[PDB]
């Protein structure tokens, strides 16, 4: 499932997790305030920690390419949650006029 930025906001308001799968350097330069960072490589090595698990998990990346290309991996990493992918990543979030945090 892909989810629009405005629809993701709605889910986050009901406690859904938003997971940034980018690297810490990317995150530090610009991120979504409500997102929790967990780079894909780390998730692949040691899985999703309990603190980031929820009924509803939304992954995001830069532009939607990384989540689309790693959809099966993300689906198992977050199982058995209801899992979504942020349409066009943070770039999508920006295009929808939602706030970001720039260093
Ligand atoms: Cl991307
Ligand atoms: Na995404």
């Amino acid at each position: 499932t892909t989810i629009s930025p405005h629809d993701a906001q709605e889910l986050i308001a009901r406690g859904a997790k938003l997971i940034d799968i980018r690297d810490a350097d990317e995150y530090l330069r610009e991120h979504i305030p409500e997102a929790d960072l967990a780079p894909l490589s780390v998730l692949e090595q040691s899985g999703l920690p309990a603190k980031l698990r929820h009924e509803q998990i939304i992954f995001h990346d830069q532009a939607g390419k990384r989540t689309s290309n790693n959809a099966d991996k993300l689906a198992a990493i977050a199982a058995p949650a209801e899992i979504f992918l942020l349409e066009d990543g943070i770039d999508g979030w920006k295009k929808a006029g939602l706030p970001v945090a720039v260093n």
